[PDB]
């Protein structure tokens, strides 16, 4: 198979990461999905020490602990597995680290889980961070650049992606450094829409289309996927694949990206 890199976010709080591997092309047989993303770890805020820390809820932890059956199988099949990190309404966001060491300490926590769980990468989601809650500070120009610079330095061979949303996405340059080139991917966060990301990444690494499997109309799934190919873009973001029979929703896009229908096994 040849065509755009399809991504699939799984809300591991309700669904299994293994559903991503259950879809292959009816024609060549390649996978319907190329990247699988665990949704999602959090950036927590300790109001005592006034520091951010990484946090895995029970379901996310369970997935990580059991990488042998939940993550590894997908990787053996050729599907990359990323861990998405988002802010919480706790005040800690990717754009309000007060220093490089602040930004780096958190970066170290990300690559350590990545190295420890056999993950291929981390995805940044600057949503749900409510800067200012619990007395946290507002975003600044340095934070994101310090964190991406450190994480990238910590893991030069892994995937680092960005959800084009939140104060952090618009803060890629500081003290000279523009971190746009430290990202492997960037995608539209608005499901059922086409929005080209501003990040300075080649079209082949951008996904202006965003869809939610089972929510977005298959008509729109097909259109955005056709549009991805029409416009010469190389990534196609999908969100919320669950355990139901989504063969029709999946084919609505593989047909356009790859010219083949999908088949669930």
């Amino acid at each position: 198979k040849q065509g755009p890199t399809s991504v699939a976010y799984v809300e591991v709080n309700n669904n299994s990461m293994l559903n991503v591997g259950k879809y292959t092309l009816a024609d060549g047989g390649g996978n319907a999905f190329d990247v699988a993303v665990i949704f999602a770890a959090n950036i927590n805020y300790d109001t005592g020490t006034k520091t951010a820390y990484l946090h895995f809820n029970e379901n996310v932890q369970r997935v990580l602990d059991n990488a042998v059956t939940q993550i590894r199988p997908l990787q053996q099949q050729g599907i990359k597995v990323l861990l998405s990190v988002l802010g919480n309404h706790q005040g800690a966001g990717f754009a309000n680290f007060p220093s490089q060491q602040a930004a780096s300490a958190f970066a170290k926590q990300l690559s350590d889980a990545v190295a420890k769980y056999g993950l291929d990468g981390v995805d940044f989601n600057d949503e749900y961070a409510e800067y200012g809650n619990n007395g946290t500070a507002q975003p600044n120009d340095s934070s994101f650049v310090h964190l991406v610079t450190a994480l990238r330095a910590n893991m030069p061979d892994k995937i680092i992606s960005l959800y084009n949303i939140g104060p952090a996405a618009s803060r890629l340059s500081y003290g000279g450094v523009d971190v746009s080139d430290k990202f492997d991917y960037a995608w539209n966060p608005y499901y059922g829409t086409w929005q080209v990301p501003g990040i300075a990444l080649p079209k082949a690494q951008l996904s202006p289309a965003a869809v939610e499997i089972g929510r977005t109309s298959r008509s729109t799934v097909a259109d955005l996927a056709r549009r991805t190919v029409d416009e010469g873009y190389g990534v196609y973001l999908t969100y919320n694949l669950d355990g139901g029979d989504r063969t029709a929703d999946v084919s609505a896009f593989t047909r356009e990206l790859y010219g083949s229908e999908a088949v669930r096994t």
